[PDB]
């Protein structure tokens, strides 16, 4: 069939960590510290906390996905705590979602950064493709910032692990973010790693325009029509044709004609060696026991 | 028994790469470029080239090991070329072995670096332990420098993959580097991940003393005696007792009493957040298509 998922799901004791402040508000997210008992470490973590049998089902499914992945560019799940309300414990990503971050720092974001992020995101997604996993919701809002030099992919709430020989995923009805979806996805609810590539393309466009909304002001209703007309998102001001060309390819109607994440890594990597050649931006240039989750291993 | 090693051994065509200059001279090592055909990439690589049926056996065994590992802190094997003489193609590590590198740059090596290297090396070794692999030859001469901020473990010429339930490796006779070996290894040719920890300890000492030779001038003959006497390598000048304490533990006679690599990561990681507190050092502060192997994936 396929390989045995021997990932480990760690169950955390509530006494083991303390919420410190609120981060957001669905359920409710906190920043806090996890202190495994008897190890002298403190780990900055994000804690996500009515009780719907359906809602629990979803969060548990997400936990399942996150627990099955391990990559420097994908969010790491530390554990779950099974209190009346289930809590997801993940690594704390200090600078929040990348979409809010390019918006809030446009005047300090250089080409070196933009290209590095495009590279890391492709590495993340290429890893996911290796693990035969399709994200289905890749977008700037779904990439968190550990540091300005290190981003990771998140929000596995829609991800699907393709079965043994299943190569497309056929969803059957849902509330999906249409502006980041491939055309096959919109017309036939078919999802693929290549479908992901399309969203990667739109994601890159969000970064290149410092946070602009795709098809701003265009009802999702018609988005589908537009794409068939042969239309696409416009070339961002800072983008040399080289970069834009890559986006446009991520948006070919023939999915097999789009590039592979492993190719996206090489291309954006090359451009990252000489940033200024590919992106033209104005003026380019107690806690003694705190340990980052990236250094805390089982 | 255990999991199926589905790693991929890539066989490279000789036409596909060119040696550019000599790096060292056993057989002979070169720096060159690998250009997969039809991909527009050029990859800086190291090429290692009488023909002894025994010698081939060894290099092939090494290739086997290197092809089975994948970690940011372990050397990556790109492929082998089966010409009259077998050639190993690995990623080019520009700054050479770390032992030569701390020697050649003592006056520019700060605590931030030393501690980061101790961290990366522990991550490498912890990864190897996860892969049930025992290195048996960890030492500063066996760590290469990709950049001053990124080192990787190498030389798998002695490594052993422990069998299904085999937990010690019992070698049967060899030319082994005694000054980096655990006491059980010297007296009983027994090797363990914990045995590796001992060598990690000596390795760290080499870094902390900027390249000094362990037990300088003491015949390997007696090394064994000394250790039983309760003696060990001396505390390096720059080492706060905190750091030295860690080395000393890597050298406990009871192997299970030594720390685990995953613990070594946490400890040196913590110290890396405030370097100056743990190490006291004087004055602490064409090729358009070139792609680093770390960005070239299958
Ligand atoms: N690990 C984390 N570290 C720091 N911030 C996080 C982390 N996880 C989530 N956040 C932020 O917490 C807030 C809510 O996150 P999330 O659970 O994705 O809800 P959302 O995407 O903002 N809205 P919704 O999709 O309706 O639940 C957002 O600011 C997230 O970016
Ligand atoms: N991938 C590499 N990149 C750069 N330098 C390398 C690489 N691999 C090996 N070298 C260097 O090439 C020279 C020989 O390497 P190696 O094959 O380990 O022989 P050695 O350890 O120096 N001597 P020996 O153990 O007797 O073969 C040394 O300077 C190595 O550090």
């Amino acid at each position: 069939g396929e390989a045995p998922n021997q990932a480990l799901l760690r169950i955390l004791k509530e006494t083991e960590f303390k919420k410190i402040k609120v981060l957001g508000s669905f359920g409710t997210v906190y920043k806090g510290l996890w202190i495994p008992e008897g190890e002298k470490v403190k780990i900055p973590v994000a804690i996500k906390e009515a009780t719907s049998p359906k809602a629990n089902k979803e969060i548990l499914d997400e936990a399942y996905v996150m627990a099955s992945v391990d990559n420097p560019h994908v969010c790491r799940l530390l554990g779950i705590c099974l209190t009346s309300t289930v809590q997801l414990i993940t690594q704390l990503m200090p600078f929040g979602c990348l979409l809010d971050y390019v918006r809030e720092h446009k005047d300090n974001i250089g080409s070196q950064y933009l290209l590095n992020w495009c590279v890391q995101i492709a590495k993340g997604m290429n890893y996911l493709e290796d693990r035969r996993l399709v994200h289905r919701d890749l977008a700037a809002r779904n990439v968190l910032v550990k540091t300005p030099q290190h981003v990771k992919i998140t929000d596995f709430g829609l991800a699907k692990l393709l079965g043994a020989e299943e190569k497309e995923y056929h969803a059957e009805g849902g509330k999906v973010p249409i502006k980041w979806m491939a055309l096959e996805s919109i017309l036939h609810r078919i999802y693929t790693h290549q479908s992901d590539v399309w969203s990667y393309g739109v994601t890159v466009w969000e970064l290149m325009t410092f946070g602009s909304k795709p098809y701003d002001g265009i009802p999702a209703s018609e988005i589908s029509s537009i794409l068939e007309k042969g239309e696409r998102l416009p070339q961002p001001p800072i983008c040399t044709i080289d970069v834009y060309m890559i986006m446009v390819k991520c948006w070919m109607i023939d999915a097999d004609s789009r590039p592979k994440f492993r190719e996206l890594i090489i291309e954006f990597s090359k451009m990252a060696r000489d940033p200024q050649r590919y992106l033209v931006i104005q003026g380019d240039e107690d806690m003694d026991d705190v340990v980052d989750a990236d250094e805390y291993l089982i």
